[PDB]
């Protein structure tokens, strides 16, 4: 099955899924120079402070921080968006090494991770149903580099170890995703696709100008996870990125000058 090794990593996932070679697949590259600036783009409305994390999964691919999204209790609006989007996941994508992890790059440039949160769109009634719509889902990507440490980020660094390999979860209570959001909001747009298989075609990107810092010891304790299950052979999870993928007939809109 799919992965990120030298059998089975992006460049084989067409074989099975074959939209891979689509003409909306993300991530893209952003040419900064060359988004377009749009006035008609609202400000982005982020509201999290009612969310309800639920458990931290290690499915092995990455590890995923898991929401109730029965009521709209952690909601992304305005933006490039119409309605009403709820947050029912994110999760991380990360490198081996600090220059390398995110799956957007930035005028080429890759960053050590990058942060996904994934939410849909209420009218769709449940996940489900809402990756099978072209506006299905809205997904907040938020580049990380190494710096500082971000001290909204450790209670995750904190439980990784109870989650070490394939299949494993953890309760994942009271956490709030507020800590992870850089200052600005400032973002680029555009329509794009789930990163890893299925790689359906459903996804309003929303890509944020600034990265948040973490430190070394953050990422070093992203890489001492497994891909593998336990009694497995080892294997670390790193390196689970898609590259960037052509544009096609798309043009990356900036909320910012």
């Amino acid at each position: 099955h799919w992965g990120y090794g030298k059998h089975n990593g992006p460049e084989h996932w067409h074989k099975d899924f074959p939209i891979a070679k689509g003409e909306r697949q993300s991530p893209v590259d952003i040419d900064t120079h060359t988004a377009k600036y749009d006035p008609s783009l609202k400000p982005l409305s982020v509201s999290y402070d009612q969310a309800t994390s639920l458990r931290i999964l290690n499915n092995g691919h990455a590890f995923n921080v898991e929401f109730d999204d029965s009521q709209d209790k952690a909601v992304l609006k305005g933006g490039p968006l119409d309605g009403t989007y709820r947050l029912i996941q994110f999760h991380f994508h990360w490198g081996s090494l600090d220059g390398q992890g995110s799956e957007h790059t930035v005028d080429k440039k890759k960053y050590a991770a990058e942060l996904h949160l994934v939410h849909w769109n209420t009218k769709y009634g449940d996940f489900g149903k809402a990756v099978q719509q072209p506006d299905g889902l809205a997904v907040l990507g938020i580049f990380l580099k190494v710096g500082s440490a971000k001290p909204g980020l450790q209670k995750v660094v904190d439980v990784l170890d109870s989650i070490k390999t394939k299949g494993k979860s953890a309760d994942f209570t009271n956490f709030d995703p507020r800590g992870l959001l850089p200052e600005s909001l400032d973002y680029w747009t555009y329509p794009g696709s789930l990163t890893t298989p299925p790689l359906l075609e459903c996804v309003t990107w929303i890509v944020l100008k600034e990265p948040i810092s973490v430190s070394s010891e953050q990422v070093l304790k992203f890489r001492k996870l497994n891909f593998n299950g336990e009694g497995e052979p080892e294997e670390l999870m790193v390196d689970n990125w898609r590259p960037a993928q052509p544009l096609k007939n798309r043009q990356i809109k900036a909320s910012f000058k």
